[PDB]
RNA sequence: CGGCCGCCGCCGGGCGCAUUUCCACCGCGGCGGUGCGCCGCGACCGGCUCCGGGACGGCUGGGAAGGCCCGGCGGGGAAG
């Protein structure tokens, strides 16, 4: 949940404990990002228009 | 500075493909922008310009017709 992200089991057949990650850090942050993933907002896609 | 805790770097360790990092290819999955050039389409919204159907209130509680007209008084145009 917080120490890990999702669920530690697996890996480390010998050695220590078995902890795995999911949805890790970004490996590359672009030098300038744009905001606000656009949205639905009431402008429905073509699948749902009225024939 | 002694001590407290955290962080970072270096080193030494167990260590194995479900740990990790790197790569090439499919998923062309979730998301961000975007096409090479020419186009088209649908729906929501704003702004107009029009078209077609309705239903209603008043008036002199509308005027005047339209319909079935019957028993009388007259008058006036012009009646096979």
């Amino acid at each position: 949940v917080l120490a890990t992200v999702t669920k530690p089991v697996g890996g480390d057949k010998n050695g220590g404990t078995r902890v795995v990650k999911l949805r890790k850090m970004p490996r590359y942050y672009p030098t300038e990002d744009v905001p606000r993933k656009l949205l639905s907002h009431g402008k429905k896609p073509f699948s749902q228009h009225v024939r």
